[PDB]
């Protein structure tokens, strides 16, 4: 149920990340290769972690509440950063290994998606209006970086390898570019930021966005040739 | 000492962990191959992990009260989670790295670990009985799936090394399937789950397990010939 | 602001290192070469974790009051450890680089050090007085133990290198052991410890030493030969 009704969707966002993990499962049965295998083991812990996160959620375990200076009482699930902290990176993971992009590329973008993440968290908790502000802005920024740099740098990586290579890394990359930039977007105008929708309509958002970033993501990951 | 007599494992078990590390230490002095000298570093930061959480423990930092949703107030040492998330993942590649798993398995099998220990962390930790059990389930699902795949892909990589190697690998095996399954049943039937035993008789039967698995793992390991 | 005027130091803190991270980024807008882009990437990355730290402090979100045993109650910047605990193995990382360590020294070193972090934050943390300084004294045994093996271990890898790499590393290794064995000294004389300075004074002191082991090192290291 949860606190404003919104627990409808974590309810379906917990189903959905299932159905999407056991289809990967499912998929990967008889994949014998390891680069191949390895694929299929990050893209099926992403909505492992992700669901679980979902049913916590959904239980009301990582929710609390923020009183800002402003008297304003926040309604904040901090579980979903738990959540973000390590299926965002595994996302970069998968992706960069599709590039082929060098581990000190791959843990450059790492380190500074955890930076985005938890400069994110921050933002989320603090009690105080105009540091909210501060954090998003500087998370935010963080994001554009590390956008342009999955753009250029694992861009460049995936540029000498064959066509089904290039064309899922660009489908992958535009998934990401996509949804990943409105994250932002969703914590402003949702109860974290300026309120222009409340919680039920903040957590549909963030369900809709995870489902895609993650299952569709996946989906499209797996099922392509590069991977074979 | 503690809340119901407990303190005392506690005591017992920082002093044995102190104990084993200490033994290591003393153990490793001489050793200047780099392989053999890892494996001495990994064991040696295991039991000195343990014993510091032991001791958190013991002075009751280590520990909070987690009041149910039923009224039922429970007891409950989280720093144990704070200690698994570090060790379960370096007992993993203790054994890895005896096994000659690929970097590729040991980072999967880590992946399916903290995931078992997060969200066993989740099913102590959260107010509503219904998610405690769920989450319990979760976890120990992936620890069949971890202990079914320690067996498979690990003894997999070590069919083609030699026999003491082998039959190492055979013993630490055995310890790991036959003292990790105990934790779920230790979770169930202490007061985090079933409460048929009290916080006194957890408490021992945990040490029991953490010094198995680790001091009497690290014993068995570092005097193989299979490492030098 | 702050609980006592202390917010002058976390203000030139957040300015301090943020002018760091900018003059490193400048100053490696033109590197071609993946060796030296990742020094630039682990330098500028450092200051940029501890200018969030520094302004959430700032802000008062990296602040928790803890009531001791004592009655005493301490005004703890927890926020600081949160930093420490991923600037201090990347500060490794940087030096363990220069000095061609391998990945096993670097893994180990890193390992110690975020004992030795953790360890520091129980200490801190825990209202038994008597643990307070068990913890702090585990701690600090273990940056003793990390500072010689910095010396020794890494001091061994870096004796096969060209003049220039040895000068910078001896540079590098000096800022490390001077700073980094200031940190329990200021922790001992300051709030958590034995009150000696107040607030104020502990503040000032851990932001001159911030400043020197992650801009002061950081400066000393991009400007090198050595990562040519
Ligand atoms: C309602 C929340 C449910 C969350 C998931 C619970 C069940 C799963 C529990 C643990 C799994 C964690 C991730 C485990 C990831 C396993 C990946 C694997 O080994 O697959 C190999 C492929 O080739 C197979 O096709
Ligand atoms: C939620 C955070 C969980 C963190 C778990 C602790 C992480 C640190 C402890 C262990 C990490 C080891 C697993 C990381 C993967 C290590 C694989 C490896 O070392 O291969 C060696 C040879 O086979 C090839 O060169
Ligand atoms: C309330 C939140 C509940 C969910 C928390 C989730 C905790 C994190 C769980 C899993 C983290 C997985 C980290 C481990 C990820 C391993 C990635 C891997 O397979 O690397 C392969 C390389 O070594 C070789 O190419
Ligand atoms: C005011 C509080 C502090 C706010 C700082 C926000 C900084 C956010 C921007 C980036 C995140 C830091 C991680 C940045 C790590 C990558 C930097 C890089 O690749 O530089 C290229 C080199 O060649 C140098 O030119
Ligand atoms: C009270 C709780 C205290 C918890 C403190 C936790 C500190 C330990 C954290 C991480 C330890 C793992 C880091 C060190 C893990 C070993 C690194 C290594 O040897 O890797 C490369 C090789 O495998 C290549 O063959
Ligand atoms: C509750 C948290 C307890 C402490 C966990 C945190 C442990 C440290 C976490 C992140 C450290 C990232 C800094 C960088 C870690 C570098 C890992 C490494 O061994 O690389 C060596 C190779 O590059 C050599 O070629
Ligand atoms: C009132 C307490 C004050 C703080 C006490 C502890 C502060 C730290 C003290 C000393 C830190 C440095 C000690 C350890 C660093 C020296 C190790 C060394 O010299 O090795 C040389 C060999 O490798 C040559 O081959
Ligand atoms: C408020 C506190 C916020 C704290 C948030 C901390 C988030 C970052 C922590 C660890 C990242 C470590 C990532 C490892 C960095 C390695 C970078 C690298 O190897 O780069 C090579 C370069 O790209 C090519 O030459
Ligand atoms: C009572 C609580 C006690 C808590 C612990 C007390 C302090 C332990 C010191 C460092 C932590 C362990 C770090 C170990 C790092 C590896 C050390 C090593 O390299 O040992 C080599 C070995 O002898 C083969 O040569
Ligand atoms: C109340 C219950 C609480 C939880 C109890 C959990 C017990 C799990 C222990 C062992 C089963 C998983 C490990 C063994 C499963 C695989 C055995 C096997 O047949 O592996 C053969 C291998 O594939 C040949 O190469
Ligand atoms: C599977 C989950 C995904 C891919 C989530 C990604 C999340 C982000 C890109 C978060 C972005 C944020 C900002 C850049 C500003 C601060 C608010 C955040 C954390 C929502
Ligand atoms: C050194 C510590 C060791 C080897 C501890 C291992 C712990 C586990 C295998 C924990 C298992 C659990 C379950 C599978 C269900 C949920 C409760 C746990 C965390 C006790
Ligand atoms: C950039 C921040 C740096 C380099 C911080 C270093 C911090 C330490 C060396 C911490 C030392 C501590 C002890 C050894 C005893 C416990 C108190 C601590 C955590 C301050």
């Amino acid at each position: 149920l949860g606190v404003e009704g919104e627990g409808i969707w974590l309810a379906l966002g917990t189903i959905g990340m299932l159905l999407g993990m056991l289809y990967f499962i499912a998929d990967g049965l008889d994949v014998q290769d390891p680069r191949q295998k390895e694929f299929y083991v990050i893209t099926i812990l992403i909505p492992a972690i992700a669901a679980a996160s979902y049913l916590s959620m959904f239980f009301g375990f990582g929710l609390t509440e923020v009183s800002l200076a402003n008297g304003r009482v926040v309604d904040v699930y901090w579980a979903r950063y738990a959540d973000w902290l390590f299926t965002t990176p595994l996302l970069l993971l998968d992706i960069g290994l599709l590039a082929g992009a060098s581990q000190r590329d791959i843990g450059a973008l790492v380190g500074i998606d955890a930076f985005m993440i938890v400069t994110g968290l921050v933002a989320t908790l603090t009690k105080v209006v105009v540091a909210r502000y501060a954090f998003w802005t500087i998370s935010t920024i963080s994001m554009v970086f590390l956008l342009y740099y999955l753009v250029a740098v694992f861009g460049e990586a995936v540029s000498d390898a064959d066509e089904d290579t290039r064309s899922t890394f660009n489908a992958l990359r535009n998934i990401i570019l996509v949804t990943w930039a409105i994250y932002p977007v969703a914590w402003l105008v949702g109860t974290e930021g300026l309120a222009l929708t409340g919680l039920y309509g903040e957590t549909l958002l963030f369900m809709v966005l995870d489902l895609v970033a993650k299952v569709g993501f996946g989906f499209i990951l797996l099922r392509s040739r590069a991977i074979m």
